């Protein structure tokens, strides 16, 4: 009585024939993971940025980004180890656009086909210029489309509690992180990490879009990360003493978010987060092994103009120089402290 | 890489045909949903109740249960609407159990096509006695196989937030609780009433077992569940006012949870707030039009080694039978109460 109907759906294995990777985005998607393996379980002293559009709702002006970033990542790689955000999926706080394969002309008509289709392309074309992607792990049947290309997941703040999103993660061949809960502390993040490193049995769709029973082994390169949230930021040294004390035995490093929560409702804040959050690397915080900015070519954002989000707020492609080149620096710093 | 395999599973078509529902099963599942929209919208000035054990592992003593509680039920039909708690999937705060479903054996053999054949095998014994039932719709796959006999849905504190979980209660045929989170706090909850009123585009599963494109049409019977948590309990007067406070026009009536959040760690609890809601009905509070309650046949729970005891919870704490028969005849005379204070 509530279901409107049912629309046939393409299956992930006839998308993925029907969109091939390219040879460069299969191995760029697995350097992106070995790499981002090696900083969060402490292999590598480079710290890893997640950073880019809050949302992705334009291949071309994506493309245009991801040269950009292709470009300055190739400039601070001794240093940083870059993954473009493009982010297919977007929570709501209640209704509104949820991104591009939900609703790819975003104008309401929901042709999920056409948005696994672009979403497929956008994937294929980001990676197929040496640049890594990750996305946030929303829905539970989509990466079955995409995860072939995909080096980093995240599990947004409003789902890191889920035990489907934890199960999810459990069996993704890439490292995830668990943004804290919306309230602002760590302990869900924490369980969820526990949670996901361990092995889960769960009815999931396949590649042929059939539901079948997954086992998974269980997902060890699973990471906090700090968002910010009702009861406070939490990018500062307090802050970080605090998460260190609640880690497990076995945890990976930490990820700070300069947006969402941490920029407390202002897009501008995200380089003053990037002071507080350099001053403590380069002073020898070696906990901190992942930051994550919201950037695009153009600042801020718009309601429902090129390279101006359309979701959250984000600093410009200026702005990002500045920070991720003074985030580099920092890096540089603390292996001084550390030697 | 991190997929150890994929095992065959029964389509929600097949299982439906396997393990049919009886015509009994049927009409007491379309009741049961009837009764408590009523009730939930304001047409009828019971309570429904939504009681019964935190999880079911044992299909035999959930029987006698819910033998038990249709007698009472019958006795206290006029100011009570009873819903069976027949909770098939439990959220764990890290790992653990996840219920009959997903280990029907309680051993880590995780055999889920016996998990969903048990879980509607359960669902056709308990609704074909005229008890309706209600669980949490954990699982999104799961209701395709289920969702014929089931009168409430909860979506629990721990998903409420989930974009997931709010497309899914869009599409569900029953009413649908959502608890508030587990800070306590509540707007998550409203805000999820509000987004499973719409409808929603998603990929599902179908009958057919296959991967689809669905399209909801909106939940207009999603109700906030006060389930207290780290901010406190938030079951009293005040705080229940500061959730009507919050609720927006064309809202449904509020839901006290006495368990989880609310019990602040103890089981014998419940009856205390019990009380305190029983004296804000009795006293002409018409936005409180549910509550839920654990309940057993047996008090408190028990670790899992079968070894089990009889009628004793492997999840969450209850209170047993006894006590369950005193909290709502107390419940139920409060309701009377109430219509003497509205005429
Ligand atoms: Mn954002
Ligand atoms: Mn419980």
């Amino acid at each position: 009585v509530r279901i409107l109907g049912y629309d046939p759906l393409a299956s992930p294995a006839l998308l993925q024939v029907q969109i091939p990777a390219t040879p460069t985005s299969l191995e760029t998607a697995k350097r992106g993971r070995r790499e981002a393996i090696d900083i969060i379980t402490g292999k590598d002293d480079r710290v890893l940025v997640i950073v880019g559009p809050c949302s992705i709702h334009d291949l071309e002006a994506a493309q245009e980004y991801a040269l950009r970033l292709k470009k300055l990542s190739d400039e601070l790689k001794g240093d940083l180890s870059i993954i473009m955000r493009a982010y297919l999926e977007k929570p709501r706080t209640t209704v509104g656009w949820k991104g591009l394969i939900n609703d790819p002309d975003v104008n309401n008509t929901f042709n999920i086909n056409k948005g696994l289709q672009s979403a497929r392309q956008l994937f294929v074309n980001l990676t197929n210029i040496g640049l890594p992607i990750g996305s946030e792990m929303l829905d539970t049947i989509s990466p079955q489309y995409l995860a072939d290309l995909v080096s980093f997941g995240a599990i947004g703040a409003r789902t890191t509690e889920s035990q489907l999103h934890r199960e999810l993660a459990s069996g993704l061949s890439f490292p995830v992180g668990f943004k804290n809960g919306t309230d602002g502390t760590l302990n869900v993040a924490v369980d969820a990490c526990q949670a996901a490193a361990h092995s889960h049995h769960f009815m999931g769709v396949t590649k042929h879009g059939v539901a079948a029973i997954t086992t998974t082994k269980g997902n060890e390169h699973c990471f906090v990360i700090l968002r910010g949230g009702k009861k406070g930021t939490n990018y500062d040294a307090k802050s970080v003493a605090e998460a260190k004390a609640q880690l497990p035995a076995g945890s990976n490093g930490l990820m700070i978010d300069y947006s969402h929560g941490n920029s407390n409702k202002d897009f501008r804040n995200q380089p003053k987060v990037n002071d507080v959050v350099c001053e403590q690397i380069a002073n020898g915080e070696n906990a901190i092994t992942g930051v994550m900015i919201e950037s695009n070519i153009n600042e801020g954002n718009q309601g429902i103009k090129y390279g101006v989000s359309i979701t959250d707020a984000c600093i410009g492609w200026e702005t990002t120089e500045d920070v991720l080149r003074k985030l580099a620096a920092a890096v540089r710093q603390r292996r001084e402290v550390n030697k």
